[PDB]
């Protein structure tokens, strides 16, 4: 029996390894120690027999109610990521492993890694309407690397997409790949038309270091990033700091920011209602937004999600209002959830990589469908 | 120099291939003599040249609209087809070949082989939800195939999609290819939803034999199967014939006839408003299924099209009026163009496979947004 | 229950589908009556249960050593070709069918289509140092295309490859295009290193009528193109006639031509050893050729095959003979089976396309080996 | 104009980015200091503009032939690899770089990251012959994985294949992946031969923390491996003294250590003729196991290579030899090369993947050609 997590966005601590029936293992927090949640490793062990692994510090995570009826993720090849028998009991997480291989990974979703990220980035450039600028570093020294789709003409509308703020949150970057193979292809017309309208700016992994770290939510120094839109810093948010500045330059039209949430099994939408600069026009190109995202997934809904804010009582911290109120401009956090879609569950895989490819799709149809309406 | 048309959908007559500057050529009319406008040959000669290809009776084919602004298709290697510098002028279509290899397949649109078509219908048997039905012999002996998707429980509603009634409509099963690669992709939100509320019953190529023998608008014996919906024989159109008694065993909740239009460059919808039992329910079907296909493709408008019928008006032998007609349903024909949808204009390669593909997607997205609200 | 065969390569001609536990077919004989064995066809019946078909004149085919430990090739995809469960007494072949799909297709080997065929040798083109060159027409008026690998320089040495003379030997072609995928890979070094020494001359199709009408061995007018080699004509065997006169052009250096043997399990090579121009030199080639596809193959053996002929003996109508003793060249006729290879047997699918791919592979090795030993 | 080397793999250290005419660059050393050559970094700018980079104290890397005649390896999209203009002169080593895409990776050879090695090693695990090992962990705290494939039957002949004892040599882990592709495939003959009569051990990478680290030669803490065979520790070297012990328990039959040259641009072997037990047998074997290979693939050769050891005076800490004098049995180091085969030269590629694949299917005819020769 051997339990492993050196590996880019790695996560567990092997507690004990001693009874088959009892593997004792516990999240590492993020830097800074105040979260976690997601863990990704690997495991060895004899094929044929039934393993009980135990997250004992699991009711120590930053989100409860994500254990409940959660199912951990598990893959053999790295390619098909399957749901496990898991329950949460007295703060510890349980997942059976009936061992059909001698090696599975197992994790809180889908693993992306830096090297698949490199390769995605890497790629995107063959294509001609595509150049990929560097922004800067991250703390780390990693690369903040913004997807410019287009041709840079001025006359045409903003998009912005960012991904990943929260490293453990991979389903943001898996439905940015889905997003960008699918914008990438000139046969689709949705593709053609946006194009024709908009310059789009993409960035694919807000996060690099807390997502090679292993972390749930914050960068290298243990920053939430989604707290510093307002006042970010080269210091401590690098990232968001590069992304804010080249928002100056470009404008924003459409901003749409890419999450996960642990506790809900939905897909929704969170806008920014709560803004001080909120407008007739923008509740109603939100309107147009979510009436066309309901359209064109039978993943959305629109009856649960977050609460909404009181008028001018957004945080103006986070990246959607702080978006929204800089530019004046429809603006949404979309958050897919780490459990399953209820109302269209799938017991094998829950929510997975290949569905949050299908909401990237959706989600460019939802955007043609306010195209012509967003901006001046 | 050589031309050659003797293959599963080949047409066209050799009248002269003394001068590379003017080889001559001419359509063979379909059975029956009373139409004909598809062409599908190979032409071999040396590279490097420009060659002239004049299909002297293009002036008498079909549908005259359809040459104006029309470019042949054209693949080296039967996998890319794209268009040719093509002219009419004199009754004549007048086609530039820049011979680039020694090989060329020239056709009115990407042809679509009975061999892809049993590919095709074999292949989707794989999947769990799938079933296969004989439904008879076509004229020449070839098979009527109806693919059944879903788990037949009677409380779900009926869908109907029938394709490639006329032969040289290639870009119909085409269509029907893209929609069965989504519809039996569980991992699209859109198939899981319709496929929990409605079972399919899709014909990918009503014509085979008008198919395999390069007719444009007619089977074997030359009868245009869609005059034949209301009074269908086992003698003159056993395709129709068994299709229309297979829908008064499963009734119809929805009908999506897929079709080509020779001479307008755009994709349209043409609905059944002239049935005697036209209703407000109807019409209202009609307006949300319409309003779902805009949002769901760039590709769509309804500015073109054909002229509405006066209420009652309507022609009974049509299978579109037919079906709406007799089981009082949401009826469309589908008409996408032979040219090029001119509002996303596309000069290497015109309409294509592959946004015919694209257009299947998008009309299972227009269906579930009205599976709710079609049958009773 | 339904019988179908009306389709390229089909053959099989319905007796009875009175009884699901004897269902009665006959394989219909060759253009000219005189051979038969390939079959081909579709059945479609209920699922769930077992059907058994006889095909009642088995012991007419014309070899009858072909159906002993024979297994029939079939599937329910047209991708994955899998081995039923058959057996052959009284003259009759019995085929059991446990339909676990409505539709399954059933053949004496894995069916190659003329669909495929032109496929093939249109993909090739693309590659920059493959030409197609149209020798003529068939006489159903089908396609003799010759595939000319290499920089067309005339110092280099002459290769030519010719499979499927006989049709139903689909295997033939088969091979051919797992030679030609790997010839046109230029990482490979052995492809690299041949194509600085030969140019290639390849006939993935000898006899593409006899192939469409579903024979087993002679072309639309009844003729075994392998006996036409020393006379052939332009209204009997225009298939060979073309051939004959292009490699006077080219002159030949080695030849390889692929076959398909019904009654021995084993792949084998038959030399030319009877020629009346035979030599110590051929004699040598032939060793160092053996020895080469000995050990680039572990599928080949020699110790079964063909009866050698007597010095002088040789038929100069045959192929093999026939170049051996006009070119003075290395020459062999490859044999694959129908059956299986006994020494490597698979119970699943027997001898296949797979496994024929890798022969081609497998020759391309041999044929290095003697690379500089051949030629002038 | 930006410089990065933050990533598995990675390796260069800026000095200067001042000029674009003269971008100084150094390779940093392996832990110890004792070697380099290894390098892998990042590089954006501007495109359309020609960019020299100059590795500074190319002139104090491990091997100095290997930078005469050598050209950097680079890539756009990280899937396709290929060489840029460069020279060495005066101890500088200087690329030229026009950049078409605003990122390029530039390095020694092709990257296999840790990340690809993991799906190696996951995805062969769904083959039913395949069992994947946990042999321990590296001094970083990653895994050695042992690859066993076969039916585990102790009576069988042991193969076993080690590649990538030195990090740097990443054609080492290509090959090995291009080996077990084929292994894996039941279609060819060779691989379903080789399975009847041997279970082979394979270890894709012998020094997964020297390859995360971007080092030449050495593992975490500046060993090199293959000078640990004869007196490893689980301390300094425990890669190989876990294949030591595990060599033990399964014996040996035939030995294979996969390598990359720097100097010499040619395919050999090198034996182990100079070991104490060497007997006419061991050369027999070794002159069978020879002349397979060159049939086998037409890369390798014969005439250049390292010198031979004289009679008993071979370093029993090299792996090759310390295998073959403990186990009496057929041994080879394979070196391909880090330039190009001169004798089939591919200025596009020089050496690259899809050749050290072709090489590993080439490896397995070879050891077919012995497999009843070795054992006992
Ligand atoms: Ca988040
Ligand atoms: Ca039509
Ligand atoms: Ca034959
Ligand atoms: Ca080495």
């Amino acid at each position: 029996m051997r339990i492993s997590a050196n590996f880019d966005g790695g996560n567990i601590e092997t507690i004990s390894l001693a009874n088959p029936d009892d593997i004792q293992l516990a999240i590492r927090p993020d830097a800074g120690g105040e979260f976690y949640q997601w863990f990704n490793f690997r495991f060895e062990a004899t094929i044929g027999k039934t393993y009980t692994l135990n997250i004992l510090n699991a009711g120590g995570a930053s989100y409860l109610k994500g254990w409940e009826d959660y199912q951990a993720v598990a893959s053999y090849d790295r390619q098909t990521w399957f749901r496990l028998p898991t329950e949460y009991k007295d703060g510890k997480l349980s997942i059976s492993v009936e061992l059909d291989c001698e090696a599975i990974q197992i994790a809180y979703f889908t693993p992306y890694s830096y090297e698949r990220h490199l390769d995605l980035i890497s790629a995107v450039q063959l294509h001609p309407l595509v150049s990929t600028e560097h922004l800067g570093l991250t703390l780390d020294g990693r690369d903040m690397t913004l997807v410019k789709v287009g041709d840079d003409d001025p006359s045409k509308k903003s998009i912005w997409i960012t991904a990943r703020q929260h490293p453990g949150e991979t389903m943001a970057e898996w439905l940015v790949e889905g997003l960008l193979n699918q914008l990438l292809d000139n046969d689709c017309p949705t593709s053609k038309a946006l194009l024709d309208k908009a310059n789009f700016y993409i960035v694919p992994n807000m996060n690099p270091d807390g997502s090679v770290r292993g972390h749930l939510r914050t960068n290298a120094v243990g920053a939430n990033l989604n707290r510093e839109w307002q006042t970010p810093s080269l210091e401590r948010s690098p990232e968001v700091y590069y992304v804010v500045n080249k928002m100056h330059e470009t404008g924003v039209d459409l901003f749409y920011d890419v999450h996960g949430d642990e506790g809900l099994p939905y897909v929704f939408l969170a806008g920014c209602e709560g803004i001080p600069n909120y407008s007739d026009k923008l509740a109603s190109l939100q309107q147009d937004f979510v009436a066309a995202l309901s359209l064109a997934s039978a993943d959305f809904q629109t009856e649960f999600g977050y609460d909404k804010d009181e008028p001018g009582k957004a945080n103006l911290t986070v990246a959607c209002n702080w978006v929204a109120n800089t530019f004046k401009c429809l603006s949404n956090t979309l958050e897919m959830p780490f459990k399953d879609n209820a109302n269209l569950a799938d017991p094998f895989q829950g929510w997975s990589p290949e569905r949050s490819v299908y909401f990237g799709e959706a989600s460019l149809i939802a955007m043609r469908a306010v195209i012509d309406k967003i901006g001046q």
